[PDB]
């Protein structure tokens, strides 16, 4: 299947994140996706593919148009205001706040932003905006027809909401490319969010919207980031009553058990009519990822891609984590080799 | 004139804020009672006695149990995870997130957290309930009859809400002084909040409550900090209708423009009955002040302790902010003297 992929991720190469009260290098950095193009093509998906690129017309219709002109526009400011480091948010609109939205940097940082460990460097809204443009096209393969298809997305997506960026993500590439299958004339999509982390971008920007389902496995958030989205009893509101399914699970979860609210989440899916899955593929569930506490395997993923082909409907894998270990690109490989086989 | 201060501030000695993207020394650090404490002594009020220690039978009465015990053991728990810095939150329960309370410590402190500038260190609950006790000490003399006291509280107070902390604040000194003015016998105080940023926690713990009066000089939030409350419009809710009063004010603000608010903000407070006014006293107001942007001089200060005691209600004047320069002591004096003169 063709792999997607824009080697202006680069332009994001962020010095620093906040990591147990520490200003460390990035989980997230450039070589991940270094490591997961080579292993791709060395289980034989070698019909790499730069994508076209795309401006704003999908990516409005799942973010807020301020939040977007926040970005373009964030690290420039943030320079001009004399500050020193990287562009980091410390105050937060939390309980009980005015809904108002500041003028200047320092307010709107915190207002746009859910998660202060994620700095905003220079280059960072153009890597977001290729990294989109990856999905896109991805998706674009998927509605002329393909059954399957890998955008390889770094920065990744999905804890970027409607109008807030954290955990890594800028722009919520799994929602464009859902909200383009709409586009190109879809009714119903899915997307099935197997990242350790819960997709609360994600589940916010579709949460009261009954055109695509959202799917998530994840560390429970009572001890896991996101820590303020992800449970069991948020099933969504208004036209998307019935379309949010949180499957939150605690330490130490193997494919046994994870399987199983895999193969909950597949029912739910077929219930609901999608045409397609977005399936937002992150491979920190992996035994040995850093900051994260599932134990699938290596060959877990292989049934994991298998099982999600197995729908019968035509997939998009867009990558959002996975960290630390060699092995990130082999697992990412294996789902690819199981939706193939 | 009596003044309360305890040497138990110092064990609070952060080693890290970040400010700019980048960790830095704190502003509000230990040196700065120290030169308070000098510079009040050299005007003239030498009257300097420790607090008594307190309970926390008054704090409970304005923050959330939760939330104090969760200060409690913040550090503790910090540690215990493994982490090398000292403890700052980065994900904050922010626009349409889940109420509910994580678990862990990484999910905790977020939960409890307005602005992550603010790191909890080794000592910093001790130090902090020094700092209540102060204000308590404060409070009872004025119940006693005292037309006039200092609490030289630090750490300081107006930042923490109900349930959170922040702005270099753990536990609302001025709004503990308040509820212990109330518990002693009064029915109705004002807290006036004259340091440069809106009192945003004291603002939330006295909201839905008519018994205390909040006004506040400031900032405006739309380009300073606390950024997201203290603005004209917020007048109060259900019991506290009518009962707070904000000013905000823009770059360069002199006392000319400033004393007018003042004005105003005393009329108010004479037209609620106030019985007695807590006066939170920062002096980041000052021309010279690092992270502000107000104009006010030296002789100011006198100027504006002279017309707050002109009310004819006692006073009991807790320490705030108000960093930088030893000046920070001499500005304090001076709205001693205005008041004592
Ligand atoms: N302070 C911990 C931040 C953790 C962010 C994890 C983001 C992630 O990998 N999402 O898939
Ligand atoms: N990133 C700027 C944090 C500013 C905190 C100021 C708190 C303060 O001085 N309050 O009175
Ligand atoms: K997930
Ligand atoms: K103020
Ligand atoms: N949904
Ligand atoms: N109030
Ligand atoms: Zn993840
Ligand atoms: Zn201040």
């Amino acid at each position: 299947m063709r792999v997607i992929f824009s080697e202006d991720h680069k332009l994001r190469n962020a010095k620093t994140e906040l990591y147990g009260g520490e200003l460390v290098p990035p989980f997230e950095a450039p070589f991940r996706a270094e490591w997961i193009l080579a292993a791709v093509k060395e289980a034989g998906f070698d019909d790499v593919v730069a994508p076209a690129r795309h401006g704003l017309e999908t990516v409005l219709k799942v973010h807020d148009a301020g939040y977007l002109n926040f970005l373009e526009t964030a690290w420039d400011r943030w320079k001009a205001a004399g500050y020193k480091g990287e562009a980091i948010a410390t105050s937060f609109p939390v309980r009980r706040t005015s809904p108002r939205i500041p003028t200047d940097i320092e307010g709107q940082i915190g207002y746009y932003c859910n998660a202060a460990e994620t700095a905003i460097s220079p280059g960072t809204w153009e890597a977001a905006l290729s990294s989109m443009a990856s999905a896109i096209d991805g998706a674009d393969l998927i509605a002329a027809g393909h059954k399957a298809a890998f955008s390889l997305c770094r920065p990744p997506g999905h804890h970027a909401g409607i109008d807030m960026f954290g955990g890594y993500c800028f722009i919520n590439n799994a929602a464009v490319a859902a909200q383009r299958l709409l586009d190109k004339g879809a009714k119903k999509i899915a997307i099935l969010d197997v990242d350790f982390h819960h997709g609360n971008g994600t589940q916010d920007i579709f949460y009261e919207r009954g055109d695509v389902f959202f799917a998530s496995l994840h560390g429970d958030p009572a001890e896991a980031f996101p820590h303020f989205l992800g449970y069991a009893e948020e099933t969504g509101k208004g036209a998307g009553a019935g379309t949010t399914a949180n499957y939150p699970m605690g330490r130490g979860t193997p494919y046994s058990v994870w399987g199983e609210a895999l193969t909950d989440s597949l029912k739910r899916i077929a219930a609901f009519g999608a045409e397609a899955i977005v399936v937002s593929l992150g491979v920190d569930t992996f035994e040995q990822d850093p900051i994260s506490f599932f134990k699938l395997t290596s060959p877990d993923y292989i049934t994991m891609g298998r099982t999600i082909a197995a729908s019968g409907v035509p997939l998009l894998v867009v990558m959002e984590g996975g960290y630390g270990v060699p092995e990130i690109g082999l697992n990412v490989a294996n789902v690819l080799k199981g939706v193939a086989g």
